[PDB]
């Protein structure tokens, strides 16, 4: 589990939104695993705006944050699970570091902010659904 609190936004992984998000729901799409709500309370959260390659993650099943070198955001066929059939997900990167499927919401950061959250695994690799390209987090 876990989230992006960033201005009066939620990022989280769409397979693991609640009620109160899609009722609240600001953006969504499956082909990433996002979905962002509204929120009351303002965020301390920022996004990063760079192409870094390096950065480190949070890891639950080692309650553990790890540096890890990561592929750019990228195409790629994610195997089925107990939430998605086995599929093409977008703007996803990969990294050699462990994960768990409740690993899903961890953050990965870099100098300059937050750059995505754990979205996909296994077998010692690490996915991240990438944030940086969503500029609107930013603003309204
Ligand atoms: C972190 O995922 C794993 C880690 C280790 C082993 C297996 C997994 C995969 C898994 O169970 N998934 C459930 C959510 C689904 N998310 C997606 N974007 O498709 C991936
Ligand atoms: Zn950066």
């Amino acid at each position: 589990s876990g989230a992006i609190y960033v201005g009066n936004y939620r990022v989280v992984n769409r397979h693991l939104a609640t009620h109160n998000d899609w009722a609240n729901l600001v953006w969504e799409d499956s082909s990433r695993d996002l979905l962002v709500s509204s929120t009351t309370a303002q965020g301390c959260d920022t996004i990063a705006r760079c192409d870094c390659q390096t950065g480190v993650y949070y890891c639950s099943s080692r309650r553990k944050h790890y540096p890890v070198s990561f592929s750019k955001p990228s195409l790629i066929f994610v195997e089925a699970s107990e939430y998605y059939p086995a599929r093409y997900q977008s703007h996803l990167m990969l990294a050699v570091g462990h994960s768990e499927p409740g690993d899903c919401g961890g953050i990965l950061r870099c100098q300059h902010g937050v750059v995505g959250i754990v979205s996909t695994g296994g077998n010692g690799l690490v996915g991240f659904a990438d944030v940086r390209d969503l500029l609107w987090l930013d603003e309204e």
